[PDB]
């Protein structure tokens, strides 16, 4: 059925911290290092229903998830540069392709 | 304040599924090993946010729920060995959970 999708860019300073936010009804979450909506690449999973979180291996200890979606980020590297993928479920799918950039200042 | 404690030991087999669970909130962190260092933080939930915080112990497979308990799947008998609750409330619980696994 339906598919969502968008694409952003947010910018964050060496040492610093970010929050990638995205505005978007919801039932589940995702996010994946990268472009792509791929398991074997999560950070986490929200289910709304279990109000649980299903934790990824791709979890660097410096992310913070809340339940609207939002990521924040903290001690932001120069590795720290790079895509994430939110997917949300509703059926839809939503997908955001969420792009950090790192600057050193 | 306050500062109860308490110790418990699960068992589960190679490969499968278990919950490690406590009686029950402000906030809690799940740590790998009996020693409430931040190095070794697993997750941080926070109650007041409902937000949840990830640590650099995690490995991947765990999941959080809202009651402190914390889901492990596809276990590696490397998973034997402390985990750590510590819960906020006003108190302060902490639990040292032993998990021991077996091949089956
Ligand atoms: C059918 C298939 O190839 N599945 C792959 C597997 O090979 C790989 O080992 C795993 C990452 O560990 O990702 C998935
Ligand atoms: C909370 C804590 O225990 N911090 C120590 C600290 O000395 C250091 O920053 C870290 C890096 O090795 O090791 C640990």
């Amino acid at each position: 059925a339906l598919l969502t999708s968008k694409e952003m860019r947010f910018s964050a300073a060496e040492g610093a911290k970010v929050l990638l936010s995205v505005p978007d009804n919801l039932l589940s979450f995702s996010w994946y290092k990268g472009k792509d909506v791929n398991e074997n690449f999560t950070i986490a999973h929200y289910k709304k229903s279990s109000d649980s979180l299903q934790l990824g291996k791709k979890v660097s200890g410096r992310e913070e998830i809340y339940k609207d979606g939002s990521m924040m980020l903290r001690a932001i590297t120069l590795e720290d540069t790079g895509f994430y993928t939110l997917q949300t479920f509703k059926g839809q799918q939503e997908v955001t392709h969420v792009h950090l950039q790192v600057y050193k200042i």
